């Protein structure tokens, strides 16, 4: 493998040397002859293959609090190294475990949101062991996180995976998200993206109150036990209504969406530790819910009835009412979230600020892992910095992946 | 092993075979990826490239293994001994050029790739035969606003001291000049570009809208300059068809576009001019030539006369801007006949293309990267699609500017 890897940047003409890429560890998926980078996912370590990624993380932590081969870095290694010996895992002090979710989130390629990575709340919440006790850790998330709209990125962290039995696990994929219902005549009344998960909710006992935007209940699975329903407490779930500066009536399209993204289906691995219920939340890019929520075919999918009422011809698409519509719904989502005060940020000034991070990272960290296809908003992308920005792509740990969806895994009891 | 890919909308799964043809590379390793990065012979080198080639044209009108087909790679087998070369029949010369147009992952226009006009310009000699064969090119494709798609195969590079070169980027821009103030009139792109014309003898307008000349190299020579003919250049003014002050920008474009400075590569040999033209996707013009910061930057303009707040970017200033421009660009070609396609046509077509291909051909490389149109990008149905990148053969290679290579 090459040394040095230059990126460029077609708009400023600004070359970036990068060299983090040597660290790279898992694979992309690509290969030489094929690239893989538009695919979307492209039973426990065993002592021999802990002992290595341990000592890889151990030392990389001690080289960034600048002790490395130090008395403290050589008898962590030989702590750590006995304790895989005689228990086959081991256990994060504090500063390792603040250390590693900060990172992953600062390796995280997909995210745009990384010039923020080094203000992360980290919740320890490895010392759950019930359902009931994850709630709690939960709801103290999203109450300090939602912080009366002035969000603060959190991760609250739950006890490691030991057998692959006895997984800690978060059945939602976000802590907030609104039900969708399948109707038997073959329409959807609320979110389309989360009926697979509603309907399991509706067999564990939840009761429907089968509108289109019901706050669906945690489903919290402890120890490898059967998932238990919670209801969060809905003074702790802020939302915001969506009106339009100009447009009276968009109000009359009764839209609101809630202001804290909260992912949490996804896997922390810290040194070879996995920990498999991470829960984690940031604040909006506006067109997460403009773009995306609302307009995706497949999701709420409102640009017919927005165009209806902007009075729009739909008969062509040479037109672009589906692109002036677009905008509309996404100026509307920004002016609502900054009127009531609840921290959102634009697409424009979102990938400003992650140049300025990448640009930053390249020089003091040697590069910055990105996957081009995720970090460009999904509109207006070519009148965005990111667009004409070259990026590499390539995966670091400490680092959250994708894990099968627990009911096709879960043993039940 | 057979490879994946899922729309994520529609749910449609298809199984990709034909990656497992290539052998070119992509830049990516196990380790790293490089989707988004721009650009990442001898007698030995030559007859297994030829070979293959000669291979897949016999395989594809069913005679392979034939009496013909034996013949054919004895011929060329014979010929690269006696002369370190071959030369294409007519028939591998066209389905050389379809296929590479079929195989250019980064096209979203290629449901149309096996309706090409091919031009067999093999004979030409000097700049002045180019600019001939430009000439009945740009008007063969043009064809009134009722857009022909269209390649004009130059000789093929022997020694590479006689390549033969279209220093221009495309048949037809407008130039663009360095005003003493610092700043640009025209187009930037082409400033460099321009100031070589003006070197050259080029008398400037120093318009807005100046067609730059064809600056034509044949056999390795010195390029020369040539106009062409304004009857040949076909234009759109830019109007909107409810902002009647949109005319009042003075904005324009031309109809053709028509790339003329890659390389074709067909079993071995290279082509290093070979300019082809087809018709607009609408966002080349309305997003990347008159939005890009680096381009003709009229964002400021618009916005201005829609009474735009332009104080924060979160009043999407920009994209509202950016959205009507487009609408004009679409309305301006179809109000004067002029082939276009919208980004929503486009794509729709693309996804159509990707199932033929998948199923008659057993895949579709594409660079989601590029097909994915630059605005509006996940109301399109590519944003959905994943799509695997791989490079095959007959392509289309970028290459050097003349101007970093050419010994005068
Ligand atoms: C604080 C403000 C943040 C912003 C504005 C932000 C923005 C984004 C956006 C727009 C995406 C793409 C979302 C999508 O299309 O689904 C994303 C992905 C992602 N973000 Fe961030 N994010 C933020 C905070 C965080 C935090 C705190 C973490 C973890 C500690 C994080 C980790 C990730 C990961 C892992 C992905 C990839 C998700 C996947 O591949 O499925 N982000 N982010
Ligand atoms: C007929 C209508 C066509 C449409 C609507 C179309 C559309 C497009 C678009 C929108 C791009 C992206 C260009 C950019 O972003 O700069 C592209 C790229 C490309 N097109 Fe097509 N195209 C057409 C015809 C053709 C033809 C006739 C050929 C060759 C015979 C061709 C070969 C290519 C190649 C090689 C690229 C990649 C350019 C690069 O890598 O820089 N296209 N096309
Ligand atoms: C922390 C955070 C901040 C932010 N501003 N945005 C997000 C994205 C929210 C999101 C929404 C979504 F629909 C899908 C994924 C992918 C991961 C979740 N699982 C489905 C894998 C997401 F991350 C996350
Ligand atoms: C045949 C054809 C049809 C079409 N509808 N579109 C194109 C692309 C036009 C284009 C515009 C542009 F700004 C940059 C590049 C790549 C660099 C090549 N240079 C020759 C310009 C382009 F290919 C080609
Ligand atoms: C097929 C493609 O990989 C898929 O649609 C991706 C494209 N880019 C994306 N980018 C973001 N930010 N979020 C997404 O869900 C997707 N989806
Ligand atoms: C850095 C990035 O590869 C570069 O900006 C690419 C991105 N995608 C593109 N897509 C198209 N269609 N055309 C382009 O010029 C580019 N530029
Ligand atoms: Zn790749």
């Amino acid at each position: 493998c090459p040394r040095f890897l230059k990126v460029k940047n077609w708009e400023t003409e600004v070359v970036l040397t990068d060299t983090l890429h040597l660290k790279s560890t898992l694979e992309t998926g690509c290969t030489e002859y094929i690239c893989m980078g538009s695919i979307m996912h492209p039973d426990v370590a065993t002592k021999d293959q802990l002992f290595p990624l341990a000592k890889e993380f151990i030392d990389q932590y001690y080289s960034s609090i600048k002790r490395f081969g130090s008395k403290a870095h050589m008898e962590r290694l030989e702590e750590v190294n006995k304790e895989i010996d005689t228990t086959s895992t081991y256990q994060l002090k504090d500063t390792e475990l603040i250390y590693g979710a900060k990172h992953a989130w600062r390796n995280a390629s997909r995210c745009v949101g990384r010039i923020q990575w080094s203000k992360l709340q980290v919740f320890d919440a490895r010392d759950c062991t019930t359902a009931h006790g994850m709630f709690n850790y939960i709801c103290n998330h999203v109450k300090y996180a939602t912080n009366k709209g002035n969000l603060r990125s959190a991760i609250t962290i739950f006890p490691q995976r030991t057998d692959g039995k006895h997984d800690f696990r978060v059945w939602n994929s976000q802590l907030i998200r609104y039900a969708g219902y399948k109707q038997p005549d073959g329409s959807t009344l609320g979110d389309p993206a989360n009926v697979q998960f509603t309907e399991i909710c509706i067999q564990q006992g939840w009761k429907p109150p089968r509108g289109r935007f019901d706050v669906l209940p945690l489903l919290l699975q402890a120890n490898g036990n059967d998932p238990e329903l919670f209801q969060i407490p809905p003074e702790l779930v802020l939302e915001v209504p969506i009106r339009h500066p100009k447009f009276e009536w968009f109000k009359d399209l009764g839209l609101k969406w809630y202001g804290l993204p909260a992912v949490s289906n996804m896997l922390l691995e810290i040194g070879g530790l996995e920990f498999s219920a991470c829960p984690f939340s940031g604040w909006y890019m506006g067109t997460e819910i403009g773009v995306r929520d609302y307009c995706d075919n497949s999701r709420y999918n409102i640009l017919e009835e927005v165009a209806k009422k902007m009075n729009l011809d739909m008969r062509k698409t040479s037109s672009l009412w589906k692109d002036q519509a677009l905008v509309e719904i996404n100026i509307a989502v920004l002016y609502s979230f900054q009127s009531d005060k609840v921290t959102i940020v634009d697409h424009h000034s979102a990938t400003e600020s992650f140049i300025k991070h990448m640009e930053n990272e390249y020089r003091c960290r040697g590069g910055c892992p990105a996957d081009w296809v995720w970090i460009v908003p999904p509109m207006s992308g070519s009148i965005t910095p990111v667009f004409h920005q070259e990026m590499l792509n390539y995966r670091l740990t400490p680092s959250f992946e994708y894990q099968p969806d627990p009911w096709n895994t879960h043993v039940w009891k």
